[PDB]
Formats: structure tokens, sequence, C-alpha cells
């Protein structure tokens, strides 16, 4: 039966294809090998257990060597592969990171688009993924990107929902929460941060970077602005401060100034996250290090560059022998990279067509993790040939909103506006016109659903968009009614005809429909996450042999022997051998 | 009749495909043609070319040194597509953009646009004349230095040439429009650079003598290439007459911390200006470039965004953006840089057949040290031999081979030797120990034997004795400069040879071509006779011909524009011929070509 | 069973690779109804000619045919019919199934021609089935009708002449196997070469029907060699030799209506014996000669069921009967049952699309070449083989030219192949009868081993051909009598078991062909039990088949899936046999 359920998924996929793969490129027909005895060395995880989050923050500050966060298991594939990287490929390498690179600060491996996408697109539980990484790497900190008032979603939630979620995340194994607000609005962060401290985990409050601190003609976003935000987040009870350069806009000179000034403004350690879209982010990371930054993010070489993080192996190599040398073995970095390379090939279906660095990022400000996405939508809305006008629209739409931080979800809101401008052939001057008579997302933002910029929203655009609906300027969750968690849990148990887990109730609070659809498919198809990635996406070619582990003990030998023509009722029969026993699995012909 | 030959080319490719493109990915069927950007319309401003002519090469070098701003060289027209598109970039696309560079970016130091692999690949794979290319660039950008890579003892070839031949080619190159010669020897052997350096100066042109970078000056476990190895060479090259010293970091090995130290030291060891070339394979070469700039380097190379990154140069627009407003701000408009880059992106889309499968940065570069321009090629060569799933063993054997040869500068042509050694080691399952084993017969590759014999010159500490003795199978090696053993070419006699083969007089340029590439040039000349001036065709037509019904505009001369329509194509006849039915300017033309399937 | 296993192996081997005889030929309409055996009226079978022959014996039975007023009928559908139209590929499955229906619906029939000729050879070599088994099955289906074979005389059932004791031995077996009526012919109308066979048929107490092969034209004075006296002498001659019945074997369909009125008056006046007439309808007028024969008082005639009649076959049974219906010689055969059986043969025919010729209809050309109905199409594909399709009418002129060269001879198996081989070559090399007078194996072998023509062979032609002394003695006398006890041990040592008497007869006739068949029997089992589509095309994907492995055991075989070709060359067919999953590996021969 465990086996039966899987065999049926392997029949369906073999006969019909995966919807996400069926007409995108296929992988080069001509497998990843986990690298090849000791126990594991205590690391940052044992240290955090010893010191607690406050003192641990202090230990980072005092530490001479730069500390490294590896973003491969989250941001890396979120930016390069539409976030389609699977638990199977992520879980299998954790033990290797654990044994081979025990000096790492943390693995960024959760939150961001992974929660959503893992269920909705990859038919797998994100809590299962977290647990398996926890078991693989008991000596490293596990880091998530947490979207402040948004959790792992796009709408701002009731306070208790946010509270509940952070509680279960901590229980699932998150040690380090990188929390951010899409308008750098500290008031909208106080709920999540307090929730993190109350779990006794690391609250790394982030400041999103935009504009250019060294351009006097763009004064909205200068030095003071960042340094004051820092001082505000310390008072707010942060253990660490992050600079989140979501679009890779921080230039090297700017880093040199920024990180001096930040460390003078606060005693807290500083953590720097950036993207390589410009093709010089590594210069900025090195600059940051030279100015004394406490911790930096990079991605394994094979999933680095462009819209991802800059190259981990190269940055480490740049520092090796220096006062701030991180002490990571370059030969082990390569071995793990060669693995991710072999992993990456399996996702040929999800490669963008981005060929290299673009200094154009300084014009549009699209976040690394939005870039490809917004090119896909433009191709979808038929605008492929006009893509550069869309970049111009983004920036123009950005000025219109009064020059704002564009990170999730405010970035979609700008995206949505820019596409409408190019489509409906509209200028900003038309957009503002009091007479030239808006995406749901835009109206949402302009009322006050995602908070307030420093500016305040431009009054003329606002009164035009809202047309009737008076705006609110209070903090969103201070209007949302406190979800009846008791009463909202029943609804998902009479819809699934069973008790769920606290973790499951969490997935549901965040994504009612996506979790629902996931639970049904899961009762149909079984533990599909244990299937290797080429089997998950393409089934089993004829005569072929597959090993899957359904639990701790049992390994299954699954062989596709044969696949019949289609019968009278529209069915197709796949003939299997499961551990030497003959199996026939009928699967409906969806052609 | 030049129309007839062009139609014959179009028919052949229409019916049979182009051998270089037939079995590779095709461009998107949509495909916006590249649009030359509209320019404001103000004149061309005097730039570095006028200054060179005024000052002569020596004082101009001085001018570079004294300039506070950092000087940029754009590599897009040469190293850019050598590294990323197998050098297949065509004259049509290269020359169409020169005027834009000229009007828009007048402050550039030079366009690197000639030499390296372009000389050979233009004739061999593109059926076009590298001198014609240079002439069109010269005419479009009369205010900028035109720059070439010149291989010192190998000219634009791969083998050693007689002195008089190296001297002759350099004279033609100067005449053809080259202003700035980056000249390098693959073993950093100054003795072997002297003839070239002297020839460049005798032409009153810029001699930018290069030091190749390898290893790590900051790693005291690798002392052979320490700081003083570079500063000694810079002093030696100056004595030898350089106007400019280049650091040629062919594999992108130089790290930022090392650049801080190297460029400060160089500019103290010599008064000449310094020019820094690197490659972005590591994914951090821009950090090294900005650090070089911080440290006072005079010029740096970059490639236009759309042809930069990975094995190419680091991104030009972003480098420029990061200097914007600094003390050494290079004075280049990034709007215009982005416009020229957008053109290059459309141009590059046409070359889908030649894209590699490289995904991004690789710190593995610090291990293998493969030059950026070799990487993709070597990997194709490995695939060729069934070694695709063992690429990383090839990269490891390449490192091991480097050490076995005594740890050497790896760049054309010495890099190809190490590559040959590596491929053989992986195929035949041989460790370095096996390679030098007394009990193991090993047929060494020809490039390896030749190198240990002396043909490529002398590394600073000689060739490892036991390896050499084993590889040479009794042949006696030499330590003189390989050119001093070559017979002076009988220039008069040889010119007569090619003139009798082609039954016509050739120009001096054509003759230099022949001197460097006798077979490839002859072949090219025979193709020109049959097909006419195919370089005037747009790139899709050149690689794919015309689809059924398709209308193409083409300029056979500056005078007229031919309108060509593919009206119909016949079945293969009993002669094995296919008839293409063209309209040329409303008139019917039936062209017959062979069915080559 | 392992017999079941063997059938699956075959079914898999044909499903994956096709039948070699069918794979590159036309395929039955994808529509196609299963032929349906008609439910015949009642319970028992009316005694018929079989019971009469049991009671009376052969001589007296001959007298009874003579005396009978009604015309008697032989149905040739089971033998000559598909030999002429379908290259003798008709299967036992289809033949056996209909026997009982004949037995109930047409008890008045004289005989079923159903054995002999090319069937013996072709059933084994091309159909992978036992001709004796086939005979037994018809015997069981029709215990009231006579069963008739064609016997090539001294050639027996092969193409060469055999030892006397082999001919004797084979005929003994044919009797024990169920044949009641033997039609014996010599390919040169040579009675001395017939004497052994007839004696042997008499000795086994079955009907000796001694045939006289018709050729030329008794009514054309310009061709006197085969005049009326020629035949009437041969009729009187064979009566001395002990015929129970005299046949006129018109192998080429050359006898014309006016010639029939004369020939049959004269014959019945020459001999007391009944006369049986066999013809072929290549002219498109043979029915006319049949009806002329009846009116002149012939005792028995041959016809083929409507659906396998006309052209190179026999003339139409149903139409001949309908024409005699109500006349004083009315054969007493239900026209509606003939049509029911015809509808059946029509559905059976459609299954053999692979073997249809492109013969369009009647050809008066037959009077020029004289090619036997059974040869015509054969020799035309053969001419095709050698790129002569375009010069086919020249190949016909060549055959008639060749015939005159040999001296205007009786052309029929195996003398006909001999003229065939000659004319083919003659065209290939562009050679006149003047040129001819380096040969094919069989042209020199006849001039030496087929027997003697009434005048002898042409002098110069025999000399320039044989290049070695010729003989005139009966071939069966110069062939030392085969050691029968020795020869048996040989086929039994090779086949690692003793064979039955019938099987030793097969081996004696066709040593190589029987040997290969036995081996195939051991490998594929009783394939003859499969229905015809299955035997030639296997089972479609998901097709359900019902097959009778034996008596009252039906197997339910379903082909459920067919795997890709595996690394070690094999292919795996996934059967369900009687609800039980089964896996059969066969090699991809392609
Ligand atoms: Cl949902
Ligand atoms: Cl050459
Ligand atoms: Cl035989
Ligand atoms: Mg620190
Ligand atoms: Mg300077
Ligand atoms: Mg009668
Ligand atoms: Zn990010
Ligand atoms: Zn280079
Ligand atoms: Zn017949």
């Amino acid at each position: 039966d465990r086996a039966t359920k899987l065999l049926t998924y392997l029949a369906d996929v073999t006969v019909n294809g995966h919807p996400e793969a069926k007409d995108r490129p296929k992988p080069l027909e001509n497998r990843p090998v986990v690298p090849y005895g000791n126990g594991v060395k205590d690391g940052t995880k044992q240290l955090l257990d010893t010191l607690g989050p406050k003192k641990f923050g202090e230990w980072m500050r005092n530490e001479k060597r730069v500390l490294l966060t590896d973003t491969t298991m989250r941001d890396g594939h979120q930016s390069l592969l539409a976030t389609r990287m699977r638990t199977y490929d992520i879980a299998r390498i954790a033990g290797t990171y654990s044994h081979a690179l025990p000096n790492l600060l943390s693995l960024e491996c959760w939150g961001g688009a992974t929660f959503d996408v893992s269920m909705r697109f990859l038919t797998e539980d994100p809590w299962e993924r977290l647990a398996l990484i926890r078991e693989g790497a008991p000596n490293l900190l596990l880091q998530m990107l947490l979207r402040g008032a948004n959790g792992v979603g796009y709408t701002n939630y009731p306070d208790n929902v946010v509270k509940y979620f952070v509680r279960q995340a901590a229980k699932g194994g998150i040690d380090l929460f990188r929390v951010f607000d899409c308008l750098n609005w500290v008031e909208n962060m106080r709920v999540s941060m307090d929730a993190i401290a109350e779990e006794n985990k690391l609250c790394e409050a982030a400041i999103c970077y935009t504009g250019d601190i060294l351009n006097s003609a763009r004064p909205k976003y200068d030095l003071k602005y960042y340094t004051n935000l820092a001082v505000e987040l310390e008072k707010a009870g942060a253990h660490i401060i992050a600079v989140k350069d979501m679009a890779g806009l921080l230039k090297p000179a700017a880093a040199k100034v920024l990180f001096k000034a930040l460390r003078e403004a606060t005693g807290l350690p500083i953590h720097f996250h950036t993207h390589d879209t410009s093709g010089i982010a590594a210069a900025t990371v090195l600059a940051a290090v030279e100015a004394g930054v406490d911790a930096v993010d990079a991605a394994m070489d094979a999933l680095s560059g462009n819209t991802s993080q800059p190259c981990l192996g190269s940055i480490v190599e740049a520092l090796s022998g220096s006062e701030r040398d991180p002490g990571l073995d370059p030969a082990w970095i390569r071995r793990i990279s060669f693995y991710w390379e072999a992993v990456r090939n399996q996702y040929a279906a999800f490669e963008s067509d981005l060929k290299g660095p673009a200094s154009e990022v300084y014009l549009h400000e699209m976040p690394g993790g939005q870039f490809t996405n917004l090119k896909e939508q433009a191709r979808s809305l038929g605008l492929e040939t006009r893509w550069h006008q869309v970049a111009q629209a983004y920036a123009d739409a950005n000025q219109m909103f009064g020059d704002i931080v564009k990170v999730t979800p405010s970035s979609k809101v700008v995206g949505d506006m820019a596409l409408m401008m190019v489509s409906q052939d509209l200028t900003v001057a038309d957009v503002v016109s009091p007479d030239r008579e808006f995406p749901e997302s835009v109206v949402s933002m302009l009322k006050g659903d995602l908070g307030q910029p420093p500016s305040g929203w431009p009054e003329a655009l606002q009164k035009k968009a809202l047309k009737g609906e008076k705006p609110y300027t209070v903090r969103p969750g201070s209007l949302l009614k406190e979800a009846d968690l008791d009463a909202e849990r029943k609804v998902i148990e009479k819809k699934l005809e069973r008790e769920v887990s606290d973790f499951e109730f969490a997935s549901y609070l965040m994504y009612p429909k996506v979790f629902t659809d996931f639970a049904l498919a899961s009762d149909t198809y079984g533990p599909v996450s244990v299937l290797p990635t080429p089997a998950y996406f393409y089934g089993l070619a004829d005569g072929e042999e597959l090993f899957a582990d359904i639990e701790k003990g049992k390994t299954l030998v699954i062989v596709n022997q044969a696949v019949s023509a289609t019968d009278s009722q529209g069915m197709v029969t796949v003939f299997f051998e499961l551990n030497g026993q003959p199996r026939r699995i009928k699967v409906p012909d969806r052609a």
C-alpha cells in the first residue's frame, strides 16, 4: 500500500508527464553522488544552545573571522530555478555540509518561496524537509527568511496567526529568523520580532537596501536613514542586524561607508545579504568584509552568479590566508558544488534564459528573486519583444509610488503596475492624470494593506486609485480580527476527515487552499518526496530500475517492465516489479 | 556576377545548411533583428587616436600614466565572443556598431577588436577577411585606438615563425589600422618577445608588453611566481622598449588582495603605465578590477554587459557604475553603455548555435588554471573523446600536468600542451607517476614532445629532466630561442607560390595571411572566388539561407541594395542538383546547387 | 502443459516479428468479420458415398457411378481451389471447421478433394502444420463423404521420382490416413510409369481413379498428335491396368465445349468405366465445357465453391448446379446450402489477403501458352523475381515456343516447372528456339528422369543439352529400392525419438521439410489450433483470444502489453493466460 500509492504516481507520471515539465526543456540524457567517517564537530548550533540568542549575537560581533551563511538550499534555487529544488536533493547533502563544513554560521534553507512552492508545485511537505535537514545537520544553525507581517505568504495576517507560525517554525528547527518588512517599517516588525525572542531563537532584524547612499541627488535613502533604522531595531530587541540588498544595488564604495557607519551606530553584529545581478556583488561582499561586517551570505558555485548570490567558493578563496579568513576547506566547497551541479542539471526544465551580468539592475531595481518571474509574466502577457520598456516602466512606476523599497510583496505590486503601463500603453503622466479614466494588488497597497512608506503615499495617485474607498494609515494587523484558532482548526478537520498536526494547522493558516490540495494528493500518491528527482518529474523509462526508501528500514526496488496501449475506458496499464513481485497499475490517459 | 556568386551561396546554404550550424540549437523563430541605436547627432570628438598621432607612442604612454581617470578598453569585439561564442561573431555585426562607439563613448582607450583567434576563425569558419573587418572598424571609429592581441613568437598563428615573417606580419597589421599591440609570450620569456616588440616600435605603434599572471603572489607555499617575479619582468620589458606594461591574467587567477599589492609594486618598479586584462571565470574578477583601480592601475579591460561574465571579461557597465562619482571616474555615459549592450544582446541571440552550456562562476578555476578562452573548447574536446562525465578528472589532471611540467605559464600555445597531456592522462588512466614511470611505455602527444624539445621556448628553470628525457625518445632538446633555428623565409619566392596557385596577384595583406595560414588562406581565397563577398550578408542569412517565401535585402556594393526572394526550391534532379528559384530585384534567377545529403 | 507455454512463445514471436510469409505483403481489411460456421439442420448424417464404398467395394462402386443418372459432384475448394488462388496457404483451422457442415448440408456430394497436390509440402513448409492431422480432422467431420486426393503417380506428393517401395509405402499410409479416392496422374500420360501406383491403390482396396491429362485440341486437324484416338486408347489402356474410374485432368483448362461433346461420347463408348472430369476456368468458359460434358453423359465433375471459383480455379459450383437444377441430370444439391458454405469461404478468403494474385479475369491467352491453372500465378511472381514483369507476354510466347521445342508435350507437375524454368531463362538471355537448338538443373534432368513422351525426346535437343548417356527405361526401376528399416532409424536418431508410420512417410517424401517441421513442432507446439489472423499477425494490444489446446479445453489468452527491446536483445510479451499473469521472452529478430 505505501508502495501501491507510489506505483500509481509513477504510472501517472510515466504515462502523462508532469504538468510543470511536460513542454519545457528536458535534461541531457547523458546522477548526483553524495560525497564519501568521523562523528560531527559541534558548531554554531551547540554554541547558540549554550549562550542563548543575545550572547550569541555578541559572540558574532567579537569574532574576527567573517562568518558565512550558505544560501544554496533557499535563495539560490529560488532565484535560478523558480524555487523547484526538491527535498530529496536538499536532504541528501545536509550530512555532508555537517561533516565537511562545520564552521559555517548557518544554512539558509527555509522560508521565502519554498513553503508555498514545495506543496503547490513539488507535492511535498516543507516541515518534512526542515526535519530531515535538522537530522542531517545537527551542528549548524538553520536559517529562514521570514516576511515580517506576511509570514510565508502575501497578505498581512492577524497577530495570533503570525505568533502561531513563528512558534511552530521554532519547534520545527529554525534557529535563525531573518525577518524583514517590505517598506522597512519597524512598527510592522514588532509583532514578529517579539514572537522570535519569546521562542528564545535568533531575531535577525533586516533593513532592506534601496537607492544609492553616495548619490546626493537621491537623498530619501541616505546614510542616516539606514543607521537610524539600525538604532530603531536594536531598541526593538534584535539579536543581529541584516542588510538585505534584495536586488544587489549595494556598490563597493557604498559598502565601505555603510558597514563602518552601521557598526559605529549599534553594538549588534551585522549580516550582509546580496544578489549578483550586476556581476560585481562579490566586490561588494569583499568590501563589506574589509569594513568589518560580521557575516555574509553566498551560494555554492554551481547555483551562484547573476540573480543568485555571488560565488561562495570564490569569496572564500579571496579571503583565504587573510586576517578575516573564514576557515572553510576549498576542496570540500568544490565537492559540494560538483554535487549541486549534478543536482542542477535535473532541473533543466526551470532554467531561465539569462545569459550574464546586467548593469541595467541599477535602473530598474528588480529583486534578484523577481527578475525571471517578471520576464515570464511579460512573455505570458505577450510582451517579450518589449521587455526593456517594462524595465523602464518598473522604474517609472517606482518614482510614481514616491520612490519605495521593492521587495516581497511590494515588488509584485510594482511589477503588476509596470505590466499594465506597457500593455494599456500608459505613461506615469497618464496614470496620474485626473481625467484619463488598477490591479487588485495596487489598490490593496494604496489603501494601506502592506503599511506606510516614510514618505506617506502620494495623495493624488492614492485618491485616484482608491476612488471611494477611504485609506487607512494604522498598522494592518491592528485592524484584522484575532483569528479564532480553536474554531479555524475544526474547519480543516471536517474537510480532511482526520486530526492534523500543529505543523499542518500552520500550513493551513498560511495557505488554506494550497495545503488542502496538498493533503488530498498526498493521500492519493503517498510519499512522493522519497522519489529521486528524474523519477518525480518523468517517471520511469522502459526496462528501468529504481530504488526508493519508504521509511527508515525498507528500500524498494521498482522496475518499469512495460506500459500498455490505452484500453476502452481510457486506461493505461503500467507493469511493475516491486522487490521481485509483479504489479499492474492502471493509470487514466489524460491526453 | 558578384550577385550571381552571392545567390549561389544563398542557394547552397538554403538547401544544405551551414556545416557549423546544421546540428546545433537554432535561434528563436521570433528574433528581433539587431537595431543600430539612433545617435543624438553631434560630431565625433577627438579621442585617443588623435592623441597617439600627435604624441607618438612613448609620450602617449606617458600621457596614460599621468591621467587620473582610469582608462577603459572594451573587449567585446574580440575576447568577449572568443570566450563565449567560439569566436564566431561576424564582421556584419561588429562593423555595424563601430560608429556608435565612436559617437557615444569617445573617452575609451581602445577597442580590442583583432588578433587572438579572430584571424584564423574569420577565414576558416566565417568565410570572411580579417583585414576587411579591421578596415571597416577603422573607418567607423576614427577617434579610438584599435587594439589587437599578438602572440609574440607565434604572430596570430600557433606554431613558431621566422623573424622576417613575424616582422612582415606586424608591418601589415600597423598598415591595416592597428594602433595598440598587446604582445605576450606563453612562458613570459623576454628573450622571445624582442623581435615582436622591436617590430611594433619600428612601426611607431604602441607596444604594450604583457606579463602573464599565474599562481598566487600571496601564497608563500608557491614561491615561483612571487611579487618580485612580476616586478623584475616589468623592469626587463621596459629595458626592451615597452611603451605600456600589461598584466594579462588569462585565467582570471588574480585575487583582489593580490591586486592591491601587485599594482602598487608595479607602478613603483616602472614609470610606464600599466594595463590589466582579466577573465571572470571565478565570478569575482570585477572585485579585482576595482581593487586594481583603487591601487592606481592605468587601464583595465571589460566587456559589454551582454557578453561579459563567466569566461569572458567582467561586466563593463557595472564596473563603470561602481566608479561613477569617484576620483578616478572614467567618464563614460552608462545610458550609452546600456544601449550598446542591448544591441550586443540582440546580436548575440543570432549565435545560439555557438553558446556553451556553462552555468556561472566556478572557484574550480583556482585549481585548474585553464585560460578563459580555452575552457569551453577543452571541455568540448573532452566530450568529443567520451570524457564528458569525467570533466572534473580532466580539470584535476590538468592541474597535475601543470605541476609535472614544473609549474608553468599556461596560455596559447603552452595551455594547449597541458590540455593534450590532461586528456591523454584521463583516457589512458595515467597518474603523473605512471606518466614518468620507467616501466611504462607512453606515447606522449606531439605538442608535449615538441614543447619539451624547446619549440615553445624556455621556462625560467628549464624543463624537468626525467620527464623530458622520457618524452623525447632519444632526440636532443635545445635551449636557444626557437626562431634562431628557422630558415629565413624566401619572401619573394613564397609570394610567387601563392600567386601561381590562385592564378592572380595578391595584396600584401593577403600575403601576410598566407604567411600565417597557408592552407586556411588558400581555402578562404578559393571560397571567395565561388561565393563572392558573403560577409555583406546579415547573420541569419549567412548561417541559414532563406526560408520559403522569404525577402532579404543585401548590399553587394556601397552603390546598390539587392532584394532577394526565395520563391521555390525544386526536388533533387538526376544530376544530384537542386534548383533554387530566386527573384533578384523583380527579375527571375534559377540557381543550381548540389544536394549534399 | 508446456504445450500452452509453446503457443505463447509462438504468439509472442509472431506478435513481435510478424510471420515471414505475411510481413511484407497486403493485410486483410481492418474491418473483417470472423468467419461463421453455419448451424446445419438436424442431428445425424445421411449415409453417403463413403458408406456405399464400404459396402460395395471399389470396382462395384465404379459400376455404381457409371449407372447413376444424376451427375456426381466433387468439391475442390479444400484443395485445388486455394492452390490456384491463394498459393496453397489455406489452413487446417479453416478447412476442418466446415467439414461437418458439408457432411450435414450436402450428403449427396461424390467427394471432397481435400488432400494431395501442393498441400502436403505447403502445410509443413509454410503453415507449420501436419497434413495428416488435417486429413484425420476432415475424416472426423465428414464420415459420410468420400475423401479425394491428387496423387502425382511416381512423384507421389513430391517433385522427383522415388523408389518403388516408397511409392508403395506412401500409398498404404494415405489409405490408413483416411483417403478413399485417389486420382493418379503421370505428367507425360505414360501408363508404364503409372502401373506401380494403381496396383498399390487396388491392393489397399481404395478407389483407383486413373487420370488422362488433356492437352492441345482434338478438333484441330492441324495438331494431330493429340487427336481423339489418343485419349480413347489411353482410356482402354488404363482399364487394362485396373482403373476403377477414368479421369480427364484438364490441368490447363484447354478443353472447349465442342471438344467435350465429342470426347465424352467417345470415352464412354471406349470403356465401361465411369468418367470424372477436372478442369480450370482460366479461359472464362470452363463452366460451358462442364455443362457440355454432363450433356454428353460424364459421370462426375469437379467444381469449386463460388467464393474460390473462376479464373485459375475450377468453374463455379453453385452456378453449375443452378444450371442443372431441374434437368434430368439434376445433381440433387441444395443451392441455398451451397451459398451458405460459399459465404463462409468468402469470409475465410478475406483472411488470406497476403496471398491474392493480381489476376483480373478470363484470358483466351491460355490456348497459346497452356500453363496449368495451378502454375500460372506462381510462374508469374517467379518472372517478377527476375525483373521480367514488363515482358510477361513474351514469357508466355516463350513457354509455347519451349513446348514445341520439347516436341509438344504434356505440361503439368513436374513437366510444367521444367518448361517454366526453360522459358524464363529463354527471355532473361534473349534466346530463340533457333539459338537454344548452358541449361537449368531441371531441363537436363528431364531429358535424361521424368519418364518418356509417346514419341521420345528430340534428338539434337537431348544431345546439346545433356552434354552423358540418356535412358528410356521407367525411372522407378533404375532407383534401387530404399532400405526402409535403415532409413527409419536415421530420422529417429536425429529427432531423438521414434516417429509414427505417417511421419516416416512424410520424411520419405520430404526429408529436409519434415525434419524442419518436427523441430518447429517441438519449439512452437500445436500452432495449427490457432485461428488464422492469430497465426499470421499475432495478437493486437489487449486482444482476447480463445484457442482450443485440445478436446474440450479452451484457453483464454490475452496480450496485455509488450515491453521495449532489452539490452540482451530480448522482447517480453505480457500474457494473461486463464486469468494467470504470464511472461514470455522472444528475440527481436528485426
Ligand atoms: Cl492556499
Ligand atoms: Cl593554415
Ligand atoms: Cl525435403
Ligand atoms: Mg565579528
Ligand atoms: Mg594614470
Ligand atoms: Mg453415371
Ligand atoms: Zn535574497
Ligand atoms: Zn583574455
Ligand atoms: Zn487442377
